[PDB]
């Protein structure tokens, strides 16, 4: 198979690549109208427009930012590209994200849609993965940054309490001797 980065840019071969999951994680979407959305976008799905309505979580905007300058992040999403892209769009106003991967880079093992890091083509002992699902990375459980699922609390902190973390990873030299292995 293929990797599913290009080579890394000179100016992030040195640093840790991030993976950052798109739903529960970031955002929180739903087909049923929800008032003070953030975002909402039409969805094409079996020839139908339907709208979709996005919030998102609180901080993402200093989250992303800042990540954006710390690592070399990657968006890996389970979910379709039609709707993904839009939303990382409006999300990333940094070019935070390297890359965007969708549902098709996933591996369908077991029933899940797995997120298989050595298939990034990046050294381990510097790769990191956020995301709600401990389910999403069965293979590299020690490369993961737990994450709570979010969906309305807008009294949620988690990606700002997570910087200060994250802060502290982008100095080490290997991450499994903070998350063990
Ligand atoms: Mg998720």
């Amino acid at each position: 198979m293929q990797y599913l980065l290009p080579e890394a840019k000179a100016q992030d071969s040195d640093k840790i690549c991030v993976v950052i999951d798109l739903d529960e994680t970031l955002v929180h979407s739903s087909f049923k109208p929800v008032n003070n959305a953030d975002f909402i976008i039409p969805v094409e799905i079996d020839g139908v427009v339907h709208q979709v309505y996005v919030l998102k979580r609180p901080h993402v905007d200093e989250f992303l930012q800042r990540m954006g300058e710390l690592f070399e992040c990657v968006l890996f999403t389970a979910s379709l590209a039609k709707y993904a892209d839009p939303v990382a769009d409006m999300l990333d106003k940094w070019g935070a994200f390297r890359a965007r991967l969708f549902r098709e880079s996933c591996v369908f093992h077991r029933g899940n849609y797995v997120k298989d890091l050595s298939r990034l083509g990046r050294d381990l002992r510097r790769v990191l993965i956020m995301d709600n699902s401990p389910a999403s990375y069965v293979f590299h459980p020690d490369n993961a940054v737990p994450v709570a699922s979010w969906f309305d609390n807008m009294s949620d902190t988690e990606l700002h309490d997570l910087l200060p973390f994250f802060e502290q990873l982008s100095r080490v030299d290997d991450v499994y001797s903070v998350l063990r292995q």
